[PDB]
């Protein structure tokens, strides 16, 4: 069974819920080119049980997702904590003025996709 968060800019999952330190203890990475992030955030968004098993697809087990969970994930909780420093180590961003300036973009770019869902 693996427990999968998503970040704007990853998919990231560990079997069994244990406990996350760093990307060392993350068995399962998935990321995503900047172009398509908004996408697979309206995506996750709107259709997360097609989310779901493309993964398990893709990864080979069962999946949790978070968004689908009444509780927070270990790997959830580091990656909320540490959404900058993982994303400036993957290549992401490589200052705060840029993640915030990225993060507003891809926001706005969702609730544009959101607005549009409902004609
Ligand atoms: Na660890």
């Amino acid at each position: 069974m693996i427990y999968v968060t998503f970040t704007p800019y990853g998919a990231f999952g560990v079997k069994d819920n244990k406990e996350v330190s760093g990307l060392e203890d993350i068995e399962y990475k998935k990321l995503f080119n900047e172009e398509e992030i908004p996408d697979i955030m309206f995506k996750l968004k709107t259709q997360p049980n097609k989310i779901a098993d493309e993964l398990k697809e893709e990864w080979g087990d069962e999946i949790k997702l978070e968004t689908l969970s009444t509780e927070p994930f270990n790997i959830g909780e580091f990656l909320r904590n540490n959404l900058f420093k993982v994303g400036k180590e993957l290549g992401y961003f490589n200052n705060y003025d840029e993640f915030r300036k990225k993060m507003h973009y891809w926001s706005t770019e969702l609730t544009k996709k959101v607005i549009k869902s409902y004609a």
